[PDB]
C-alpha cells in the first residue's frame, strides 16, 4: 500500500533563481511514478515574482505533454534538460518506432518552451513603476514584495490540466503566504511552516518531501522505492545504499532537503492544542498518518488554507517552536530545518546530492544540511 505524498520546494527571486531549473525540478515531480491522487506539488514563491507564477502555469501546461509521454516510454531522467543531454544509442533497434517522432516532437517541444521561459525573464527585467500586469490583464497581487495578500493557486490536479491522452496530473499548488509591513515573516522558515500548514489543509499527506529547487528527482522509481523502505521495523540506525540513498531507522533530530519524512513526527503527538486558531489545521493534526475529513467543503477550506498562510497567523502560536521548523533569535543563529522527537518507532528515507563529529557531518550531508 502507498501513502500520499507531499512534497514542497520553496523560491525566493527568480533572478537568483533560473526558472528553467526550477521548472526542471517541477516537472521531474510531476513525472513521478506514483498515484497521481498520491503525490501533490506545493511551491513556494516567497518573492510573490509574476514571473515565478508565469513559469510555474507554462511548466504546468508543458508537464501535460511531457508526463505522458515520459511515462509511456520509461523516460529516465524525468527533467527534460537532462534527459535530452543524456546519450541515446541510435544503433540499437534496426526499425523506427513511434519513440523517433515522439521524441523529435519533444525535444521541439522543450526548445518552444525555453524560449517561451526565456521571454517570460526578458520582460520581468525592464520593472514598470506602475505595476505588474498579467498576460490576461489582471494586475499582479505582487508588486509590493511586503505588501500583498496570501495567493494560492491550483493546477492540473482533479479539477484541471489532464495530460495530452487524457489523464489528470498531479495537484500543482503555487502558495505565496500573506506580507504586510510589520509582520516579521522569517524568510525560508517562515515560508516552510506555513507551506507545512497550507499543505496540511489541502491535500493532507502523511509524508513530506521538501526539495531545493535545483534537486529534480532523478529515479522516477524514487517514492516506491521510498515507501516500501519507510513502513517496517527491525535494528541498527543508519544504512547506506551504493548521489546514493540512505534511510534511517529507530532526543530531536532535525532533516531538510531531499528527505522523505512523516508528517506527524512534526506536531509533538501520535496520530488544548496551539498550532494557531485554524481548527481545519488542527483537524489534519489529529487524524490518521494523512487525509482530509470528509466532512470538510472545498469552500471552507480554500477560506482556511488563505487563513494558515495569513499574517500573524503563528502569533504566539508556537511555531518555530519545540517542533516542526526552529529559527535561532535576532541576527539569525543557526537552529535550523524540520524537528521529531523521541519517535517510539520513526524512520526516514533520503536521497541527497573525531569520530563522532566525522560521521555527524555526513549524518547532515545525508538531509540536506
Amino acid at each position: 500500500q502507498l501513502a500520499a505524498v507531499d512534497i514542497f520546494v520553496s523560491t525566493v527571486d527568480p533572478l537568483k533563481e533560473p526558472p528553467l531549473v526550477t521548472a526542471n525540478t517541477v516537472l521531474s515531480i510531476l513525472a513521478v511514478d506514483y498515484p497521481v491522487d498520491k503525490v501533490s506539488c506545493y511551491v513556494s514563491d516567497d518573492g510573490a515574482a509574476m514571473l515565478s507564477f508565469e513559469s510555474l502555469a507554462e511548466t504546468s501546461e508543458f508537464a501535460r505533454k511531457w508526463v505522458p509521454f515520459c511515462k509511456k516510454y520509461s523516460i529516465e531522467p524525468r527533467a527534460p534538460e537532462w534527459y535530452f543531454a543524456a546519450k541515446i544509442d541510435y544503433l540499437k533497434d534496426k526499425v523506427q518506432t513511434s519513440f523517433v517522432k515522439d521524441r523529435r516532437a519533444m525535444k521541439r517541444e522543450y526548445e518552444e518552451f525555453k524560449i517561451r521561459i526565456n521571454a517570460l525573464v526578458s520582460k520581468a527585467l525592464k520593472c514598470p513603476e506602475e505595476g505588474w500586469v498579467m498576460q490576461d490583464g489582471t494586475p499582479w497581487p505582487g508588486n509590493n514584495t511586503r505588501d500583498h495578500p496570501g495567493m494560492i493557486q491550483v493546477f492540473l490536479g482533479q479539477n484541471g490540466g489532464l495530460d495530452a491522452e487524457g489523464n489528470e496530473l498531479p495537484r500543482l499548488v503555487y502558495v505565496s503566504r500573506e506580507k504586510r509591513p510589520g509582520f516579521q515573516h522569517h524568510k525560508k522558515a517562515g515560508a516552510m511552516n506555513a507551506l507545512v500548514r497550507v499543505s496540511a489543509v489541502l491535500t493532507n499527506g502523511p509524508f513530506i518531501l521538501n526539495l531545493d529547487c535545483d534537486h529534480y528527482i532523478n529515479n522516477s522509481k524514487a517514492l516506491r522505492e521510498a515507501m516500501c523502505f519507510l513502513m517496517d521495523p527491525n535494528l541498527g540506525k543508519q544504512v547506506c545504499y551504493v548521489r546514493n540513498t540512505v534511510f534511517f531507522d529507530i532526543g530531536p533530530v532535525y532533516v531538510g532537503t531531499g528527505c522523505v519524512f512523516n508528517r506527524t513526527a512534526l506536531y509533538g503527538y501520535e496520530p488544548e492544542k496551539r498550532f494557531g486558531q485554524s481548527a481545519v489545521f488542527v483537524a489534519s493534526t489529529l487524524m490518521e498518518n494523512g487525509g482530509v475529513p470528509p466532512s470538510a467543503t472545498p469552500e471552507n477550506l480554500l477560506k482556511e488554507a488563505i487563513h494558515v498562510i495569513s499574517c500573524g497567523y503563528e502569533d504566539k502560536s508556537d511555531w518555530g517552536m519545540e517542533i516542526g521548523w526552529i529559527y535561532g533569535s535576532v541576527t539569525e543563529d543557526i537552529l535550523t530545518g524540520f524537528k521529531m522527537h523521541a519517535r517510539g518507532w520513526r524512520s526516514i528515507y533520503c536521497m541527497p546530492k573525531n569520530l563522532s563529529d566525522r560521521l555527524n557531518q555526513v549524518l547532515r550531508w545525508a538531509l540536506g544540511s
